[PDB]
């Protein structure tokens, strides 16, 4: 009943802000907590630099990289949203670690190119979400035209029950060692891009970790964890919502949180 509850109220904001909304939760292992559409494709956008980062930690923890290593660029790495990159242009590098933290905290496309630099591009970031068992998530293109969202088109797409198992499976599935485990949780708790979405919609206790994404075309997403009362849990969100400002994209994936909330706390 809790279920249908979700359902209903997940459909009335679809119908009344003219959006699609996807939806998943599971818990530690992956087993289903709730979805809506939740095997409906949409563009990761900027969420799959959460993952990009776990590819990094896990290169650093298996001695293939070192988050010290200085990452040589030029203006040529500098695209839309890149503040971070473009404050360190002068000094002519980034470490990876810099690139990393920028890439997830900030949402910084140079920092976020540059990674996909060294990893090996679009393909190895795919060969990663392949690794750890998710099947459907795919980067092709490097930033910012992976976020173009063009309807109908399954490049750099998730579904938000892969997306959700993936950041299960790098939480709570052993996919690093518990210190990187612990450092990508803090990263994403410090997250500065995400105060106005999912965590507006959650209760101040949950402790939650998330990464925005913002796509063209309307796309508004957040993924990433909470832990509410005693138990933890992965979330993916995936919204598309063209007639919407940008405010009121931020507010229905807030809204969105609430109505995952309310589930929640039903169980
Ligand atoms: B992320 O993939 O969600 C983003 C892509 C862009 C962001 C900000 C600005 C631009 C402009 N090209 C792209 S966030």
């Amino acid at each position: 009943s809790e279920k249908l509850t979700f359902k209903t109220d997940l459909e009335k904001l679809e119908r009344e802000k003219a959006a699609q909304i996807g939806v998943a939760i599971v818990d530690p292992q992956g087993e289903i907590v709730a979805g809506h559409r939740m095997a409906q494709r949409f563009a990761m956008c900027s969420t799959f630099k959460f993952p990009l980062a776990a590819l990094v930690f896990e290169r650093i923890d298996s001695g293939t990289e070192r988050g010290d290593r200085k990452l040589s660029y030029g203006p040529d790495m500098i695209v839309e949203w890149s503040p971070a990159t473009e404050r360190f242009l002068a000094s002519g590098h980034m470490t990876v670690l810099e690139a990393a933290q920028a890439a997830v905290q900030l949402s910084d496309n140079g920092a976020t190119n540059l990674l996909l630099r060294e990893i090996g591009g679009p393909a190895a970031m795919t060969q990663y979400f392949r690794k750890i068992g998710d099947s459907v998530s795919r980067l092709d293109r490097k930033e910012p035209e992976m976020s173009d969202n063009t309807p109908g088109d399954l490049r750099d797409t998730t579904t938000p029950i892969a997306m959700a198992r993936t950041v299960a499976k790098v939480l709570y599935g052993g996919a690093l060692t518990s210190t990187s485990t612990h450092t990508i949780e803090r990263w994403l708790i410090g997250n500065q891009t995400g105060d106005a979405t999912l965590r507006a919609g959650f209760p101040k206790d949950w402790v939650v970790g998330e990464k925005t994404g913002t796509c063209a075309n309307g796309g508004r997403n957040d993924i990433g964890f909470f832990k509410a009362q005693e138990r933890d849990y992965a979330v993916a969100v995936y919204t598309t919502a063209p007639k919407l400002s940008a405010v009121e994209r931020d507010e229905l994936v807030a809204s969105v949180g609430q109505v995952i909330t309310q589930l929640i706390l039903s169980t």
